[PDB]
This record gives structure tokens, sequence and C-alpha cells, in this order.
């Protein structure tokens, strides 16, 4: 039942399409870089290109079930996924040693908070 | 009251004297936030503790720290960043809709900051 990342990115954007007040919240925590599948859709939604063919198709998709009060749990899972990936990617990266250290600690901390139910921003 | 350059040095000197404060700071700020002390911040993140600018800051005699005073100075540094966005975003090349979103983000950030919250600069 745990969704695919592409499904989760669609879901998150679909909530932002249906209720633009949720975009106001989400831009506190995520940016375009976070998305691995639906970056163009998020970008178009940010520039109110509301007739963009990708965004239209997502707004029209019949298989993305939204629920009252359900947005923040899916935003939190998208962010949690991003930081879980960081935990794998940082040790493989070119970052100076002390920055790998800092960044690993920050990703672990974020994962803790996300699971405590708190939203956490992705800066980098 | 404090110049931006002084606030930046004061923020970095807290981070230099206590690395646990860096752990807190990197939740909210990045080198791009700094206008005057970017090289120093980058040196501290890189643990280049003999960087000559970082050392000048370490040795500065006019940056007394207050116990528990860090978050006040970090919040002011974030507030000033978002106050500048209010001035600079309208003069940018961003398309209108994006200017709107960014400015609303800044106004909302400033409202939280004034209530004592830290807000991330993304």
């Amino acid at each position: 039942s745990a969704p695919s990342l592409e499904f989760l990115e669609k879901l998150v954007i679909r909530y932002l399409l249906e209720d633009r007040s949720l975009l106001d919240l989400a831009v506190g925590y995520i940016h375009s870089g976070v998305f691995l599948h639906k970056k163009q859709e998020f970008d178009a939604l940010c520039q109110e290109k509301l007739d963009d063919p990708k965004l239209v198709a997502l707004l029209l998709d019949a298989n993305l079930p939204l629920k009252k009060g359900g947005f923040e749990k899916e935003l939190r899972l998208l962010i949690l996924r991003y930081f879980e990936r960081q935990l794998k990617e940082i040790p493989k990266s070119s970052l100076p040693f002390s920055e790998k250290m800092i960044c690993l600690k920050k990703a672990r901390q974020a994962i803790m908070k996300l699971k405590q139910g708190e939203l956490v921003a992705i800066l980098e």
C-alpha cells in the first residue's frame, strides 16, 4: 500500500492543484528540486501555467484520491522520502568530510521529526 | 541598529564557539543567505579552521556572545533576509505569478518570525 514515489509526487501536486492555499504551505518546505518525476508539473503550477498540458492531465487524472485533512501526511511522506534518500546518497557524495557529517546529522534529525509528525524544510 | 555585516559575523562567531548551534542553523540558513561573510560561513562548514577570514572572526574582540542569545540573532538574520526579498523580488525578472508566490512566502515568513518562530530559507 506504501505508494511509489511517482504516485506520491502526483498526489501531492494534485492536492496543490485543488486547493492553492496548500501550495502556500508547501512552498515553506519543498521546492522544484525535490521532485524526481513530476518536476515540470510542479514548475507549471508555480507559474500559474494552468493550461500547461502536463498540469491539465494531472488535474484530470481519475486515480488520485484526495481526502479532507489528508494533504499534510502525504507532504510529510514526500519529505521523509527525500531525507531517507539523503542518508544513502551523502556518504557517496563529493562533499567535504565535515559537510557529510553535518548533512547526515541533519537528515537523521529531520527523519526523526517527520515521524514525530512535524514538517521539516528541504533547503539544499 | 546592527549593520548586516556585524549581525553576520555575530551569527558565525556563535557557530564557531559551539557546533551544536551549527546543527540548529543549517535547518534554516545556507551560505547563500550571507552578503558579507559568505567565505567565513563556508570555511566553518568545511572545518577549514585556519581559513584566514574565519580566524580573523574567531579572534575578533568585539563579538561578545550571550548565553541563550543565539536564536535571537539567527532569527534577526532570517528576518532581514525576508525583508530584503520584499524589496528585491519586485525588481527581479521573475514572471508576475512567481513574484506573487515569493512575496507571499516572504510576508508569511515575516509573520512567523515576529512571533518567535524560525523559518527556513528555501
